[PDB]
């Protein structure tokens, strides 16, 4: 993997992975594990989002690529996608600003670059 590490379920401010996008290239991520995002018994998530027993507004407390201040879709994974924006990949479990104090353990992601943008000419 180009980057491979955890995801606090509990950090605002998500996980740098160092990695630096840009416009154009294509990746490829897989997220494995379990979150709490909140105290009570129900409050799972994968990185797909709450177990549907107990769900929540759109786009909240699933796994996200933040690129440049753009969120992106990730969840459980995604294959050969292309980078829309430079910036560098941040990954974030996308909770509401404010809870991730209730927020508790970590996905295990694996980030690879398929490609690096360059034009057929
Ligand atoms: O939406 C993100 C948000 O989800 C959870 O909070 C929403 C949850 O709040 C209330 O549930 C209880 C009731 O006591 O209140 C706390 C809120 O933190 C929950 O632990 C507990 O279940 C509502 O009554 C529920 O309908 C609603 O789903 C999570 O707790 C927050 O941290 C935040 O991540
Ligand atoms: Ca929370």
């Amino acid at each position: 993997s180009d980057w491979s590490g955890s995801v606090p379920a509990n950090a605002e401010n998500g996980k740098s992975t160092g990695l630096i996008l840009k416009q154009g290239d294509t990746i490829s991520v897989v997220a494995h594990g379990w979150v709490k995002y909140g105290r009570d018994n129900v409050e799972w998530a994968a990185p797909d989002g709450p177990v549907p027993n107990n769900p929540q507004p759109s786009s909240i407390a699933t796994l996200v690529a933040k690129i440049a201040n753009k969120k992106f879709a990730i969840g459980n994974g995604v294959l050969h996608k292309t980078v829309p924006v430079d910036g560098e990949l941040i990954l974030l479990f996308n909770d509401v600003p404010g809870t991730f104090g209730d927020n508790s353990g970590e996905f295990q992601v694996e980030v690879i670059i398929e490609s690096r943008y360059s034009p057929l000419k």
